[PDB]
């Protein structure tokens, strides 16, 4: 892993978190506890700051980013598949981001909501809590049923313990 | 290149296998001979069986991971394109995933089938063998020429000669 | 940091490029003055030549090959965003890639045009100079005003400087 300042700020990351090989953090990055940040994901905090909670996972080569002014939130409980490109996206707690996805600048992704695989969600957009969103740009096709947030609980549940796994095997 | 045992579970990689600078294997995979995995690519097989076929290539960036009981499949010959997510798919042999696709869950690409670049192929969708799907969600649009077919074997060839020469270039 | 030649032919790098962590550059490939390749990206020049401008940014997670006879260039301050995958494209002076695009072969981006993030340029598609196409396929929209081309100066600017920052860091 590689970690490196920018213009006098570095990463705070909680010690519980699990931070993958081939892993680049840099600058104004806080990670909270249980997060983890999987293979080859790269998070550069040199342009806004850039936050994330606990029990967040960030799976195999995302790229987090941001644009003057518009901070990076991910909020405890997120999660966030392969391939994601975050930029300056607010996504609010227990969210899920389908892999190959991209979450613009301001965009806004609410509590709990779901964004299917390859989605695209435009600057601004706001995506209203518990819902599921696709497409590109993401339009909201339905609202989320219990049986999707169950899932969308046992997939944050079981990154946390994958997390802690993998973070022993870097023995 | 980074490997690592998910619970008992330890990748088995043939001796003629390339294996790029900045891979990781984990877990239950399998991978065959002559292969080539490029640069950056990750193949985590801690959620259920992967197996890679002979003579196939696996090219930069890529994903590859499986959803709970399903495993992922690549048979022989099978070209796999820059930057692709592959999720628990089963792709037959000789087929050819353009780069920038996303193949999902179960869907099953047909024997020298040919995915158009930056597609999306849904959970559970069957492609017919010998032709050519393009688009997301991706839609057959016509069958492969002869001409095709021979690119395809042309392709996949040369990446058996390229493997085995950064293979070398590695030592 | 990955430097690997390629048939007979090692890459050229001029010594005030910055070339960051997990980056591999393999042969054929010429990387002007001040430009900078970013975390994970892959160029591989195995196939056709690749000429790479000064003041170039080439963001994270991006990949860079060819197709046969179809040399891949990208001029003096072209700026290409994170996860984005250039094969045999040509770009004209001062364009910009948005994020997650894919440019296709032969492709070729007009000086200072602005491809939108997501979008997907198809094999010997032509884009005015000056303008905006975004989608996939990308369609020209409308024109760059003149504000636009002020913050794309501005983004080149701080990438040549953010290049040498790190680039400083790095040793
Ligand atoms: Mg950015
Ligand atoms: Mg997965
Ligand atoms: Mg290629």
């Amino acid at each position: 892993g590689m970690i490196y300042p920018y213009k006098g700020k570095t990463p705070q990351i909680a010690a519980s978190a699990f931070i993958a090989d081939y892993v680049t953090i840099t600058g104004d990055v806080v990670i909270g506890e249980e997060t983890s940040i999987w293979f080859n994901t790269v998070i550069r905090g040199d342009v806004a700051p850039t936050v994330i909670g606990n029990r967040v996972n960030i799976q195999d080569n995302s790229i987090l980013h941001q644009s003057p002014n518009n901070p990076l939130i991910i909020e405890d409980g997120v999660t966030v598949g392969h391939q994601v490109i975050l930029h300056s996206a607010i996504v609010r707690k227990n969210a899920l981001i389908g892999m190959g996805s991209i979450i613009l600048d301001r965009a806004e992704i609410g509590e709990g909501a779901f964004i299917g695989a390859g989605s695209l969600v435009p600057p601004g957009k706001k995506i209203p809590p518990n819902t599921l969103a696709l497409g590109r740009p993401a339009k909201v096709v339905r609202e989320l049923t219990e049986d999707d947030i169950r899932e969308m609980e046992r997939i944050r549940r079981e990154y946390v313990e994958k997390g802690q796994y993998y973070k022993a095997l870097q023995q």
